[PDB]
């Protein structure tokens, strides 16, 4: 039944998780045909155990078979590549920490303690998870450069960062928006704040560790959030643009580089339970943005659709 | 996105259990609407939360809203009847112990040491994990007793069991075959083999707290393995059949219900892959079955569909 196929559907996900934990996606690049036989015996598989696992990958789409060989499908392509999206949500998604969240949704709900399903699991929240893990944080953090890498040339359309001189990436992570941004946008002072076990190096950004709960530097007239407020409550996103709106200066602005909920965006569901699941976070109409903004001190000047789920939202000091 | 989808497809999974372990599922019974704001209230979860995971359930086609208000959808009633097939899956099948196996899976197919996912996420076979966590064992019993439910009708009409006399019913759980079986089939010597930390009872049938890898009770002329050898690699499932030629005279019957690998068998690749993480077991066509047999000292007298993906395999002694 229909209701069957939903409950079973996370099979589907944990055979392309396998597919790719095993190493044997790499092996598939340019939609290339292989020898499942051949495969086993590289990676010390048993063959039937394998078969059994491409037949399933078959049936879902994921592999095609031809003269008893199985290559990536046109649409799963991208899988063979360890640095596309897909992949590199693979090789983060079904972590320990954030699997066993999924069991605690429940009960965070009946708790309602302010504790997130994550936090429930793992007995540490989300972020104090990752800066406890230094691979999985790679892994997390090379994801959110991705993001970065796929948005850049939709952000340059809708806003002219050239117009300004200092920037800062307040939870910028790997600071991959600001290294992508510096190819076009040049002789600027690009800056990161982030929580870093060890501070990265790339050209001349400065990375800042640092706590956005606790202060943001001053003295930048560019203060960029991407992909930030989406993780916290209302009262912790308040505090981050507060601490913004007490940081920058008059003339400066705080761009937001977020989701929003529009009419059409069946994908902006997926990330609504996603958030609250990790962190108690939410995607948010503007009529959200406004109140958060009012309430940090700061008006909405601008907002602009980056893509069909992606917003900028420009605020300067009320 | 359609292999970005498959990816995320595990939280359809998880807000269908979390539908049905908050204990919301069962507040709408007979289609009737529901008020989010009350039903919220009713469980002390935040409303703008439930209002969220609500949205995820209409878009899933789960829910059907009207405004502020949500039903069942036709497909998906059956989640509130908790003893319905769908809400007996949502109840066991997202335990940590099985939850946790899936992501052991690419290592297990590394390993190659004759673990199952389910030993090496949880230190100890799938039926020692159930023999210590009573809750969980009455809650797959439950399901497997369902299973039993749905078929007999159809296993009435395609065996007469009226024509033994002794039935053991070997790894039968709660005895719901034998149950069932009694309502319709009258004056006969039902016996039921499993592991057992307290003895069923039930009317005359005789539960016999045993181990079907070390004997089989004699005296039986139908032996029923139902939903057994797919558990089971190779080694294991003909050591069973062993057990059962050693115990049975040569007019007796050994009985296999079994799901089978034969033309329009829709979710077998499901079952396959569920067999393997659980127990390195496998889903069988009727020649490995023929293998099985033989190697046991067995003979294939007769194969006869109970339904699409069920057969019964009728074996006397070689
Ligand atoms: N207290 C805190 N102070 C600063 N950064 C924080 C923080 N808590 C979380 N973060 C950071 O917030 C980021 C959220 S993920 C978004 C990363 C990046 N802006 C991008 O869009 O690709 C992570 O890098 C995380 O480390
Ligand atoms: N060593 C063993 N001896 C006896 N029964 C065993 C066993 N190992 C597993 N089992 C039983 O095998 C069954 C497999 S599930 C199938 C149950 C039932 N025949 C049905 O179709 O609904 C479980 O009841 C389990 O407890
Ligand atoms: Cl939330
Ligand atoms: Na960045």
């Amino acid at each position: 039944s229909m209701l069957a196929e939903l409950i079973t559907s996370y099979r589907k996900s944990i055979a392309i998780y396998t597919f790719v934990d095993t190493g044997l996606s790499v092996h598939f690049k340019n939609g290339t045909y292989m020898d499942i036989n051949e495969l086993a015996s590289q990676y010390g598989i048993d063959y039937s155990r394998l078969n059994r696992l491409c037949d399933f990958l078959i049936e879902i789409g994921v592999l095609v078979s031809s003269n008893d060989r199985v290559a990536l499908s046109e649409e799963c392509r991208v899988l063979a590549d360890p640095e596309s999206m897909e992949s590199l949500i693979a090789k983060w998604e079904f972590n320990s920490g954030l699997w066993n969240a999924w069991l605690m949704y429940p009960k965070s709900l009946l708790e309602n303690n302010g504790k997130s399903a994550f936090e429930i699991a793992n007995g540490k929240p989300f972020f104090e998870y990752l800066d406890s893990n230094k691979l999985l944080k790679s892994k997390f953090d090379s994801l959110m450069s991705k993001d970065s890498d796929k948005m850049i040339e939709k952000l340059f359309n809708v806003y002219d960062f050239n117009q300004h001189d200092k920037i800062l990436d307040v939870g910028g992570g790997e600071g991959n928006l600001l290294i992508r941004m510096s190819e076009k946008v040049k002789e600027k002072h690009y800056a990161v704040l982030d929580r870093y076990n060890e501070l990265p190096d790339y050209g001349n950004i400065n990375f800042i560790d640092g706590d956005f709960f606790k202060s943001i530097p001053s003295g930048y007239d560019l203060y960029i959030l991407k992909n930030v407020i989406h993780d916290w409550p209302d009262n912790d996103a308040i505090l981050i643009l507060e601490n913004c709106r007490k940081a920058m200066g008059n003339n400066a602005t705080i761009l937001l580089i977020t989701l929003m909920k529009k009419p059409q965006s069946n994908i902006i569901k997926y990330f609504d339970i996603l958030m609250d699941v990790s962190s108690l976070g939410k995607e948010r109409d503007l009529t959200e943005f406004e109140y958060l903004a009012n309430q940090a001190g700061l008006v909405i000047q601008d907002v602009k659709d980056i893509d069909e789920s992606y917003s900028i939202i420009q605020l300067g000091v009320k």
